[PDB]
């Protein structure tokens, strides 16, 4: 010690880590652009979505939800996929996750559900039974929990994957008229909804299978793309329609379930390729900054409340972790002031109808585009999930389970039961 | 948002992670006590280690040492070994390694042979090359290098492994004599270099297997137990010896390489057994600060360059990552001065014979005591690991490898040639 050299030497390198994201904390990252493909110039005043054949320079980070940075990325969970637009008028963030629902729809419950999915408080070893007081607790994300156990769940990679903002966005013309909107991006090379299954497996012992997946797929020449999709609700239409697209729990029907529920058409507008990756992780991909707030002229958040918090949430976090410390709109009518009145509510932290009715017309539609396979493996992954918990809390997830469906409750209870 | 409250609620959320360890970041820990079993009054003067029968409590940490918060445990790694005790006169801290040999003798080079063994700076994934090329460039690590290819680099759990602090310290009487001493914690339920392998496999897909067993032997009512053994060398004894005990990449030997060397015999002190596991995991021991500058009246560093740095470089970091931002000596004679200055030389960061000598009589020694199956195991795992790398420095290690010994050279580009 004592020398001075020495000394800085020891000192730069001690200070060299900051805290990791509170979520999304593992992640890979790429650089690309966006080109407009469609016109849609009647429903949209942005000036990156004006203009066939215009170009856009966009960097995207992909991650997982729950471990912590090194953990591995082939497991049980919800992935990212965070895209900055830089335009002519500043950054447009795209903030999505690979389902358009969501967990829950309160807030103030964001931090428990969090600490429902980390390592145990006491052991830090994985501990499912936190997970299921919470779903037992919170009945609207009964829903997420039947797309976590089938297939779906361990299912992507970072190329074929898609993405969804999720929320309701306000787009706005020049004349103050505005529309609900909601924007996803279609994986060109990975599987949906009716058809397509994982194609690759993940070595046994590799943590890191899908940045070595894109790494490997950017150093041979192929460019990964997605297909820019976005459905168009008009204000005067949200308060009659069966379900609440105020409700980030919920998606829009596109053509799978529930069958009473009408379709809400899509339309294309563009396309994404991938084209490079970073030179140094730490400086590019890992101090990245993204934030819902980022938003350019002509789009505007809406009265979603989850939203709202994700406003100020993520700068502040930021703040955190990468701080010094290491056109008006027009006037809607009485009825949609009502409707939007409903989100302030109350009873909008108490179960309704809907959440019970979306698990169940998922339950039932999985036999229907995929086969009994389908399902069987759902009820084989619950049980092995539900097996390693006390016996009281088995019969409260029964409970649950039969509140969703019957026959689904029954099938897990009795595979569950020859388990323990 | 808008609400205080879920602000409130948030921002506290937003604050919870604390950047972790610059190494040693992924680790478990456990609460003991530690008991004297023998004398040891003719040469220690330590309050907690005089009086057979006196009981400390302990506080443990085990660890990897190269990878993230969230990597598995079952990796080719060096293992870690951190024991607080809470003794009348203060806090005592023994950090030690797995095994009493370390990569380098020169401080300096200390950051670099870390960026050597993380993951690579642009893409994020596991990279030999940098690794391949610190040894190439600095040639005292070689002996480091043969033992992590053996099964000794996967052979342990928390449980199984070995501790030594790898320093030479000193311990003193109250008349001013003084001892060079080196203590160490042998397992009494693993393995030793002569007999025992490994018997308890991980998942293929398992993370935490080394915290799991832990947990699970604790939770079962067995204690796991440790037995503390010294040696002691005059320090009039020291300038004469065949290899220079300040240097903390040379073990002392106990009976099993280098033949020529004579043995420095041990002596038993004491017993140390784990108890129980922590509450509270992030409070207990992912906010537990372990240092070697933590002593009692008795104990001394010695004149070793690496223990002097690390006198100064644990406070430092752990200010980084805790901190609000989130009897005199006798004399000796004048030829124990020369063999200290020896340490403080520009020949100090130089290769020398030992360098070359100890590795190839661990090379010799592998098959007298264990068989020619660990060696060829040996021979194969060095030979998957450099046939990832270019031709260039494929040559560069065959030459480096050439000093240690021509038959294991030859043997290693033989299979790395048939691999790639
Ligand atoms: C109340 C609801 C939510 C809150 C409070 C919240 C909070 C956060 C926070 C604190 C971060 C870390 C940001 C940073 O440290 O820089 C984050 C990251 C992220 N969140 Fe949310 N989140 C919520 C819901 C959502 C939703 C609904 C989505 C997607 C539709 C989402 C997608 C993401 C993604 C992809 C990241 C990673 C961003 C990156 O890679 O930099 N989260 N969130
Ligand atoms: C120049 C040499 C070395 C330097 C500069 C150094 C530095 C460090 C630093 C900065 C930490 C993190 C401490 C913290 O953030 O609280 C650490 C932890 C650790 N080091 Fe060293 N190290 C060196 C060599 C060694 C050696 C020779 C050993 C063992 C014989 C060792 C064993 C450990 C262990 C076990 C830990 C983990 C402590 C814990 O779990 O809290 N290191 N070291
Ligand atoms: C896209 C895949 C592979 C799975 C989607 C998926 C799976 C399970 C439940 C789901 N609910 C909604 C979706 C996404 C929706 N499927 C028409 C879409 O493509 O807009 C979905
Ligand atoms: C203790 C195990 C299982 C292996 C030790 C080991 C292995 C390879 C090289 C080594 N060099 C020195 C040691 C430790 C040394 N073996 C007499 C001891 O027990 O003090 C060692």
């Amino acid at each position: 010690e004592n020398d001075p050299r020495l000394l800085d030497i020891l000192s730069r390198f001690n200070r060299e880590k900051i805290p990791e994201r509170a979520v999304h904390a593992r992640g890979a990252g790429a650089y690309g652009e966006f080109e407009v493909t469609h016109d849609v110039s009647d429903i949209c005043d942005i000036d990156m979505l004006l203009g066939i054949g215009k170009k856009t320079p966009c960097a995207v980070r992909f991650s997982t939800t729950a471990l912590e940075r090194g953990s591995a990325e082939s497991v049980r969970d919800v992935k990212g996929m965070a895209i900055k637009l830089f335009t002519g008028d500043g950054e447009w963030d795209w903030v999505c996750l690979n389902i358009p629902m969501f967990f829950i729809r309160d807030p103030s419950k964001f931090p428990d559900l969090v600490h429902a999915q980390r390592p145990d408080p006491a052991t830090n070893l994985a501990n499912p039974a936190a997970w299921w007081e919470f779903v037992c607790n919170n009945h609207e994300s009964l829903h997420m929990a039947v797309f976590l156990f089938t297939d779906f769940g361990t299912m992507f990679d970072y190329r074929s994957m898609s993405g969804y903002v999720s929320h309701a966005y306000k787009w706005v013309m020049p004349d103050g008229t505005w529309k609900y909107v909601h924007w996803f991006l279609a994986s060109d090379q990975g599987p949906n909804f009716e058809q397509g299954n994982q194609t690759r497996e993940a070595a046994p012992n590799d943590s890191e299978s899908a940045t070595r997946d894109l790494y490997q797929s950017l150093e041979r020449g192929e460019c990964p793309s997605w297909t820019v999709k976005v459905q168009v609700i008009d204000p005067e239409d949200a308060p009659r329609l069966a379900f609440n697209i105020l409700d980030v729990s919920k998606h829009w029907n596109l053509g799978n379930y529930p069958p009473d529920i009408p379709v809400i058409p899509e339309r294309c507008v563009g396309k994404l390729t991938l084209k490079k990756g970073p030179e140094n992780y730490f400086e590019e991909i890992e101090k990245l900054a993204f934030s819902p707030s980022h938003l350019v002229h002509g789009v505007e958040p809406s009265e979603d409340p989850m939203l709202q918090a994700r406003l100020f949430a993520y700068p502040d976090a930021q703040e955190h972790r990468l701080g010094p410390q290491f056109v008006p709109l027009q006037k809607q009518s009485r009825e949609h002031a009502e409707w939007v009145s409903q989100v302030t509510s109350s009873s909008w932290s108490q179960p309704n109808e809907t959440d019970y009715k979306f698990p169940r017309e998922l339950w039932a539609a999985l036999p229907r585009l995929r086969g009994e396979e389908f399902q069987n493996r759902l009820v084989v992954n619950m049980a092995e999930s539900v097996s390693q918990i006390p016996e009281d809390l088995r019969q409260k997830v029964y409970k649950t389970l039969a509140l969703v469906a019957e026959d689904l409750a029954s099938r897990v209870e009795s595979l569950t039961e020859e388990m323990v």
